[PDB]
């Protein structure tokens, strides 16, 4: 039985990679320092390999994303950078002030740099791929370069600001990038490269025949190579298609989906060829019954195995989690654990090894028998609307912002050795402002999800369980191992102190179900939905005792409402069923209370009918960006009559825009729907502002709204 393993995570059991990009970009060490930092973490990934399975790959050590390597590498440089210069340049492209576009890898919390082609002409411009493959070479071991496909790469890839996707639109590009992979494998082959790990995840979205079509020809062009092919996070739709691809040796990811298993039950797998089979999640942090998996396996024929996704989607270690709940640690089992169940996996299918391991009912039956009268508020919007508008008595073109507040040095400070000093003076401040609706700052917060996994049962968080998501970014997700019930009242003391300071509503401020399950781990024995349901229940515990509390505005925090859907279209009614579901669990408020759902991705054009029976009564967009624009989905919405609060203000920038640029976001959205339906707010919280940036912004949205009333 052969053992593959890839994406192991590059940040190493202390963040070194983390340390040396910063220590780097601050310029405490040298490139050559900063050279070998790397080194020693390229080691470091080997070493775990090479104790674990059998192919080693290499290239995996990228210094910011592989995205942006695989165009380094085919010479998808845009003009505004000029020459390549090398890692001053390559970091400029990241990180720099006009760096690429920075988006989420197909359904996951990893973010890539999206390569934007100005040419049609690719060309080898570096081989990264030889570099590793001969530095590991040169130390006497044999690697497996692990690359992206060039139908992927160009299903990332953006030309004239928008997708490459279309079949027509690939068709000429494919056939100028093959060329380039072509000089890298042969340079690879004319180097004693056995294997090249080949990385096709797009195989597994919403694709049309004329698409395979070109992915036949693309891999008839490289059929002379000892390529191996990798899909995973969803299942790939054309199998026959797939299998039949010129590749001696093709994998598949057979846990995040039951249709692989079902293709391959029905229309069986080529003996031309090897299935490799993903059977060890890379997603989540379970121990799995390796007896089960041994017989998966053998019932899939495979000669071969592999974690089913990438390892990078998990933290390095659970060696030094000593502070877990009960029992907790020994189910879990983070990327080198993964490493080790392979490896067992392996020994047990080839009888090596005999010995494996074996692996609240109140709040269970309260989801389980849910009233089916739970999922909708007591009254309708309509009349909702006319006594929450009686209620609050709110000018036209109300100001609000959306919660979170900029951090000075003592506020992070304190937090990580009060609170009311500087709830007190935000509210002070926003009064002095002139703001309509008012906020607490969310200064107590580390982040919108950490705050509230800390405070739910069933939900643990782990002292070094660090993830990358993007650069030198990490965080730690919560891991939800048990049924999620919320014990004691969360945010009271601070919304409570909050309100009796002023007479203006100041809003209750809490994170959706959808998110917390987003960028947390969770049980794989349970179905989706009733975890959503627990969460869901949990948080509608806090609005209660929100609005008891005499909290006259919720808000609801789901920015991850469509992130979490899955990458095939096909399986989209499902997942909202559950997603609005669990939403409207949450949001099931007293019908004088005004909820706010808070949604700040970029568009909701494919979903506006799923965002229709959410129970909320104003929605908060992010409209700078698009200067208005992606109000579209929304006035195009016959029936639609909810509030929006329209994003006038990008608060990624430390620019303070000007009257007249939030202005045209305003005018652009009353282009259509009445001006009783708007209220003005910044794109998203201002944590990551400055407050000399934020005060006049916010003086300039009062002002606007004035002049618009
Ligand atoms: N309430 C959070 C939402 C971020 S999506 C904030 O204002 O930071
Ligand atoms: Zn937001």
């Amino acid at each position: 039985t052969k053992a593959y393993a890839f994406g192991f995570p590059k940040i190493g059991e202390k963040r070194e990679f983390k340390k040396a990009l910063e220590d780097f970009w601050k310029g405490k060490i040298t490139e050559e320092q900063f050279e070998e930092e790397m080194n020693k973490l390229r080691m470091y990934m080997v070493e775990n390999y090479r104790k674990n399975v059998d192919v080693i790959p290499s290239n995996e050590l990228s210094y910011y994303d592989f995205v942006l390597d695989t165009a380094v590498m085919v010479g998808a440089v845009p003009e505004r950078f000029g020459e390549y210069r090398g890692l001053s340049t390559y970091f400029d492209m990241a990180r720099g002030g006009k760096a690429l576009e920075m988006t989420k890898f197909f359904n996951t919390n990893y973010h890539y740099l999206v390569p934007e082609i100005e040419t049609e002409e690719f060309y080898l411009l570096e081989n990264k791929p030889l570099e590793d493959y001969l530095f590991f070479k040169s130390k006497g071991i044999e690697t497996a370069p692990w690359v992206i496909g060039p139908f992927t790469f160009l299903y990332l890839s953006k030309r004239n600001g928008e997708w490459i996707r279309r079949p027509n639109q690939m068709e000429k590009l494919l056939e100028s990038l093959v060329s380039v992979y072509k000089e890298v494998f042969e340079k690879l082959v004319e180097n004693g490269c056995k294997e090249i790990l080949v990385n096709e995840p797009a195989f597994v979205c919403d694709l049309e025949k004329a698409h395979w079509d070109l992915i036949l020809n693309v891999y008839r062009e490289l059929s002379e190579f000892p390529l191996t092919v990798f899909t995973y996070y969803d299942s790939v739709s054309d199998y026959e298609a797939c299998v039949s691809l010129p590749v001696k040796r093709l994998h598949f990811d057979f846990v995040s989906n039951e249709e692989n298993l079902k293709n391959l039950e029905k229309h069986g797998f080529p003996e031309d060829k090897k299935l490799v089979a993903g059977v060890i999640n890379g997603r989540q942090p379970w121990k799995v019954d390796l007896r089960k998996v041994a017989s998966l396996v053998e019932k899939l024929g495979a000669s071969a195995i592999s974690n089913s996704c990438p390892l990078f989607h998990l933290p390095v270690t659970l060696e030094l989690e000593n502070n877990l709940p009960g029992g907790l640690k020994e189910k879990l089992a983070f990327a080198k654990e993964k490493l080790e169940e392979l490896k067992m996996l392996k020994d047990f299918l080839e009888g090596k090894t005999f010995d494996l391991p074996n692996v609240d009912l109140q709040a269970v039956e309260r989801v389980r028998n849910l009233p089916e009268d739970s999922f909708r508020r007591e009254k309708e919007y309509t009349e909702r609307d006319r006594i929450q508008r009686e209620r609050l008595n709110l000018p036209l073109f109300p100001t609000t912002t959306i919660g979170s507040f900029p951090q000075t040095p003592e506020v992070r400070k304190m937090r990580s050795k009060f609170i009311k000093e500087q709830i007190k003076k935000a509210i002070e401040l926003q009064e002095e402002i002139g703001l309509d609706v008012l906020v607490h700052g969310e200064f107590e917060r580390t982040d919108m999800v950490e705050f509230f996994a800390e405070k739910l049962n069933g939900i643990a968080t782990t002292q070094n369980g660090w993830v990358l998501s993007y650069g030198s970014r990490c965080y730690r997700p919560p891991i939800i191992y048990g049924t999620v019930t919320r014990p004691e009242p969360m945010t009271l003391k601070e919304i409570t102190y909050a309100q009796s300071l002023t007479e203006k509503p100041v809003k209750g401020m809490l994170t959706g179900p959808v998110t917390i399950m987003s960028w947390s781990y969770y049980r794989e024995d349970i179905p989706e939905r009733e975890i959503a349901y627990q969460i869901a229940l949990a948080i509608n515990e806090e609005v209660k005792d929100l609005e008891e509390a005499g909290i006259k505005i919720v808000q609801i925090d789901e920015p991850a409402f469509r992130e979490k859907a899955p990458i095939k279209k096909s399986k989209w009614p499902e997942y909202f069923e559950w997603a609005i579901n669990a939403f409207n669990l949450a949001a099931n408020a007293r019908p004088e209370t005004q909820i706010h759902a808070h949604m700040c991705y970029s568009d909701f054009n494919e979903i506006i009918e799923y965002i229709h029976q959410l129970e909320f009564d104003v929605i908060s967009i992010e409209a700078s960006r698009s200067k208005g624009e992606i109000i579209s989905a929304f006035e195009n919405f016959k029936g639609w009559i909810k509030q929006i609060g329209v994003g006038v203000w990008d608060i990624h920038s430390p620019a303070v825009p000007s009257i007249n640029e939030m202005r045209e976001i305003v005018e652009r959205v009353l282009r259509v729907l009445p001006k009783e339906l708007i209220w003005i707010n910044p794109d998203c919280g201002l944590k990551t502002r400055n407050w000399d940036e934020v005060i006049p912004s916010l003086r300039n949205m009062v002002a606007l709204a004035k002049e618009m009333r």
